[PDB]
């Protein structure tokens, strides 16, 4: 078998799977670990995009009640160092004190703040665990197959601790932990012991290259056999090569621009908005995208299903009421600084330079900012930031929630003075099932989200990956890479 050399545009600082949840944690956390409940992105020949569910770790499950669900494990897994999976590894994956707990906190920050209302998991027998919310929640199923919800060893967890354990992983994955090299590279080598499609590459290097002209020049020199975050500006000399191809997809993702609201100049609605209200993202998707990145309609998806508002109206665009607003505003003409940490995300200089010039013509001096990895400088040096939400669920909970809710980091981190409606619906559409006052909800949600511009929706980004054609490997609609049954070499 052949080894996998990958250029990437950035790796996690963790292989803790629930604190690897980014652009760059999920095409090296899928592969070490497994969820109960897997999607198949292949399924009835659809390109990568498919909504199917399919049997994981769990063979099969059943939902008990309105805050329950049982499921029967496969049996005879094995974790990489040779101890098996039962029921008690899937408890405290979901756990008071690895995960929702006030005890969980310290080691993976986001946990508490992007779980469902959990109870206790309750094991069953050594193949049977019950999953549960305290309260009514229709969405146990989709947070179960989830990038929340990778299951990890608990006696071997628990004799790390979260910190030692993202810097040697251990899951059920079809590959498996070799190096960490922080801020470097990750190398994986084949898990010849997988339950599921046997792993087809020998090992999988994930090489950081920053400069995506020094990640193309990578590929091109054979270095790597597939690169990652290109832009549709690199489809044509890529395409140049007989041995090259670029492979792309829209993702269930969207990029934005954020803002520090504990700073003076964003606490109040206003510049937000008018900073909003001249962003033309038309000519930003013409220009940087070729019309291949997509604009949504609000915060709002079709992987929500039936939380998605297909009838919605596009967001506005109005630079005579954004250079009114900056008029109104206690905005003096003092430089805002845009932190970003160069090109992680695709176009972001590039996006940010054409901002720069449309915020320009309104009335605002806003200043590029880089920083390195592992370089964000404390919160109060930071005015705006660009960041990006993958859409999760297959509901409408997801992003806006964890994000943006009462409970979550960009009111409580962020500043972010939400309307007390706002929070009032957050609490609504976490107990409700599907219905009219579900739906209408999240509609007045979206809506609040657009008036008061905590971020600003950009567009779902189109996913540009480069490989050799002799490397057989199809990109998802989500931010990471599947490897099962979906990579081949000749
Ligand atoms: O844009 P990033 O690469 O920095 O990563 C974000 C996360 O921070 C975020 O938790 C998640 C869900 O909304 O979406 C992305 O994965």
């Amino acid at each position: 078998r052949r080894a996998l050399r990958l250029g990437v545009n950035g790796l996690p600082n963790s292989l803790e799977p629930v604190n690897a949840i980014s652009n760059v944690g999920p095409r090296i956390v899928n592969q070490i670990f497994d969820t109960l409940i897997a999607r198949d992105f292949f399924a009835k020949g659809a390109p990568g995009n498919a909504i199917d569910l399919v049997p994981a770790l769990a063979e099969s499950w059943e939902r008990i009640d309105e805050k329950s669900v049982r499921f029967k494990l496969r049996q005879k897994v094995m974790f990489h160092d040779g101890v098996e999976l039962t029921a008690d590894d899937v408890a405290y994956t979901f756990s008071s004190e690895r995960l929702w707990g006030p005890e969980a906190i310290k080691k993976i920050p986001l946990g508490k703040s992007y779980s469902l209302d959990f109870d206790e998991p309750v094991v069953e027998d050594k193949y049977t665990v019950t999953l549960r919310t305290k309260t009514p929640s229709y969405l146990i199923e989709t947070f179960v197959a989830s990038w929340m919800s990778r299951i990890v060893p608990k006696e071997y967890y628990k004799k790390l601790g979260a910190v030692d354990f993202g810097n040697k992983p251990v899951g059920t994955g079809p590959y498996k932990f070799v190096e960490f090299v922080a801020g470097d590279r990750v190398v994986l080598e084949a898990n010849d012991a997988y339950w599921g499609p046997k792993p087809t590459a020998s090992k999988i290097t994930y090489q950081i290259v920053a400069e995506p002209a020094t990640r193309v020049a990578g590929l091109i020199s054979g270095e790597y056999d597939i690169i990652t975050t290109l832009t549709p500006d690199d489809i044509q000399l890529i395409n140049s090569y007989p041995d090259l191809e670029t492979r792309g997809t829209l993702i269930e993702n969207f990029h934005m621009f954020t803002f520090n609201m504990n700073q003076e100049v964003f606490k109040d609605k206003k510049l937000r908005r008018a900073l909003a209200l001249a962003v033309n993202r038309p000519i930003m998707v013409e220009a940087l995208w070729k019309k291949q990145a997509s604009i949504p309609a609000g915060f709002n998806f079709p992987n929500y299903g039936e939380t998605f508002d297909p009838k919605r109206k596009a967001m506005e665009y109005n630079v005579e009421e954004a250079k009114r607003l900056v008029k109104e505003s206690g905005y003096d003409g003092t430089p805002i600084t845009y932190h970003t940490m160069g090109n992680y995300y695709a176009n972001a200089m590039p996006a940010l330079m054409m901002m720069i010039e449309m915020w320009k013509q309104i009335g605002v001096n806003v200043v590029m900012k880089t920083y390195a990895p592992g370089s964000f400088p404390p919160d109060n040096q930071t005015w705006m930031r660009n960041w990006s939400n993958g859409q999760w669920m297959t509901d409408a909970y997801a992003t806006i929630v964890p994000e943006f809710g009462p409970n979550g980091q960009v009111q409580k981190r962020w500043g972010w003075k939400a309307p007390a409606e706002f929070n009032e619906l957050c609490q609504k559409v976490t107990v409700l099932p599907n219905g009219k006052e579900r739906f209408d909800a999240y509609n007045r949600m979206r809506d609040i989200f657009e008036e008061e511009a905590p971020a600003v929706i950009l567009y779902q980004p189109y996913d540009v990956y480069a490989a050799r054609k002799d490397v057989h490997w199809k990109p998802v609609s989500f931010e990471m890479m599947e490897f099962r049954n979906n990579l081949s070499f000749g």
